[PDB]
């Protein structure tokens, strides 16, 4: 695997890729976030928000009451791992995290914590092995 991956947003609330692997030879990770459509962040901004899966519907109702100004993500919310801002139609960003918050075995969610998105919006990341 690689230490770094790119995922895809639309103005159909998809991301393109359900699964990530964290190679085990790397210390950070990047995820680069690309939003392909054409719709502004009012109407279908999206983010990245890495959790443990368990915690994923939790962070995504924090986030909501967190606004957009926040990324729709609680400030300080230990449970997130790592996020992205929101981003509209035609932006991108990337946010880079230490592996060693990733454990091997464990469920890991990302997913879009912009409001309802994540019901539709989530894949899974996994340390390799
Ligand atoms: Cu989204």
């Amino acid at each position: 695997a690689q230490c770094e991956a790119t995922v895809e947003s639309n103005d159909a609330m998809q991301y393109n890729v359900k699964e990530i692997v964290v190679d085990k030879s790397c210390k950070q990770f990047t995820m680069h976030l690309k939003h392909v459509g054409k719709m502004a962040k009012v109407a279908m901004g999206h983010n990245l928000v890495l959790t443990k899966d368990a915690d994923k519907q939790a962070v995504a109702t924090d986030g909501m009451g967190a606004g957009l100004a926040q990324d729709y993500v609680k400030a300080g919310d230990t449970r997130v791992i790592a996020h992205t801002k929101v981003i509209g139609g035609g932006e991108s960003d990337s946010v880079t995290f230490d592996v060693s918050k990733i454990a091997a075995g464990e469920n890991y969610a990302y997913f879009c914590s912009f409001p309802g998105h994540w019901a539709m919006m989530k894949g899974t990341l996994k340390l390799g092995s």
